DNA sequence: CGCATTTATCGC
DNA sequence: GCGATAAATGCG
DNA sequence: CGCATTTATCGC
DNA sequence: GCGATAAATGCG
DNA sequence: CGCATTTATCGC
DNA sequence: GCGATAAATGCG
DNA sequence: CGCATTTATCGC
DNA sequence: GCGATAAATGCG
């Protein structure tokens, strides 16, 4: 199924982060209603974030995280989480190689913000 | 009930991450197997990273968030999420003050690395 | 924190389902826009279903679970997870004893439905 | 990514319950270390129960769910929540048609029990 | 016509 | 913890 | 005044 | 897999 | 050799 | 809320 | 006595 | 994408 794709409220501050577990060079990139918003490019295998950031939904919302690598897009994994019906989390995974441990690049979307 | 309690597997390489989004100088306390291992202390209102670390689980795996600020400890709300049954997620947020948006310290731990 | 309460789109079917673990009589009691709209009640230790049924949001969409348990309300767990930003779940867990399991009565709401 | 497989604590007894979301036959199949445990078939466009039961991890704890719909399997998203870190959810979606709501046939396991 | 007027939410 | 902000009728 | 008119979503 | 449904101007 | 002996967890 | 249950040395 | 010996997992 | 690593009997 299609993964790495939220929507969150209209026109709402939130924080992207991302982590590299490769030797492979992570090239995340973060679209916002299909336009490109911010593009972290980075290589770790001891969790390092390659890039922070404060977007805003615009307004419609429509959030993806796209993962290639070196060329290659990685497959995706995703979900949503809320806590106290106020905080939420949007969580991304991704694999470039074949071990399947699907931490080669980390992206973790959270909001409200302030 | 408890918050911001988890159980990752013995022995095990993990990720924590803080931010902030508060006034307030979040003081956030990542021990394990009631043990301090890491002190972050920060203060934004634009969801900046107030620590990266990479720990180990050491051979209980109890690693447990605790956020002071200001001395004052803050309410936790925490959940733990796996995508593929590989890739695994503890989120802890918190409330210092009174608007209940419980983002004024996000702490976001992730297994496994490398 | 707050936990139990949901707030779903406005005026949108959904499934609320509830378990029991626990020699104590469940309570379970589903409020929708702080309007009573369902009320569970059965015992079990073995995980039987005590209450299925189809609500709606109303036009607010605030919908909470409460769990009573011979009179003595339970403290609860919550949270709401999203797959594929389409299939909802919220998640209701609750404990009327001492020993933290947090299943006596576990309760799960489910959208969009059809 | 492999969606639907689970692995819970060995020899550990939990609960499993599905329910129907669409015109097709839902045959909703659960496996425990790639043996099969149980089988429940239904049909509904209600969000009914078509099965529930209380099975064992057996001494793996491999938890598999496919959901075949007339012949053709459908495409599965899954993903594993817990709270209090004692109370576990494993939720399934599934999708047979070309709508993409993914409520065809929602499974849901949780332990522990008693 | 467009543009000020009239307590829950967002931003530093 | 604070203050500035924003579907109808009236008006420039 | 209220009430029909004009492709994405919900319901069996 | 199918069909019925629903911010502005026009009208009864 | 196999089989009883010696406080956190599971089952009704 | 209750009680029954289960890595080493000793033994049948 | 302690210490090497004998394909799934972790670490750069 | 790579290689180094780790419940019983044997032995120093
Ligand atoms: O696909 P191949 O060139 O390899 C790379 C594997 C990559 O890095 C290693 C360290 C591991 O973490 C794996 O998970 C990554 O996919
Ligand atoms: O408790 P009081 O001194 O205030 C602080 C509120 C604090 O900062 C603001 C910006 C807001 O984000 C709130 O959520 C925090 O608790
Ligand atoms: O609080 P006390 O009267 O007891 C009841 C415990 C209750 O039932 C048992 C079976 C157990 O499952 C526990 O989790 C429940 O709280
Ligand atoms: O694939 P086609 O024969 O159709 C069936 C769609 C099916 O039922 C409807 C009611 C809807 O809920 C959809 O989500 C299901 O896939
Ligand atoms: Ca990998
Ligand atoms: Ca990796
Ligand atoms: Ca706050
Ligand atoms: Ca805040
Ligand atoms: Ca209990
Ligand atoms: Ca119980
Ligand atoms: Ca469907
Ligand atoms: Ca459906
Ligand atoms: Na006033
Ligand atoms: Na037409
Ligand atoms: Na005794
Ligand atoms: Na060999």
């Amino acid at each position: 199924a299609t993964q790495g794709v939220f929507t969150l409220p209209a026109n709402t501050r939130f924080g992207v982060t991302a982590f590299a577990n490769s030797s492979g060079t992570q090239t995340v990139n973060v679209l916002v209603n299909n336009e490109t918003a911010a593009t972290f490019s980075g290589q770790s295998t001891n969790n390092a974030v390659i890039g922070t950031q404060v977007l805003n939904s615009g307004s419609s919302g429509k959030v993806q995280v796209q993962v290639s690598v070196n060329g290659r897009p990685s497959d995706l994994v995703s979900a949503q989480v809320i806590l106290t019906n106020e905080l939420n989390f949007a969580l991304v995974g991704s694999e470039d190689g074949t071990d399947n441990d699907y931490n080669d690049a980390v992206v973790v979307i959270n909001w409200p913000l302030g």
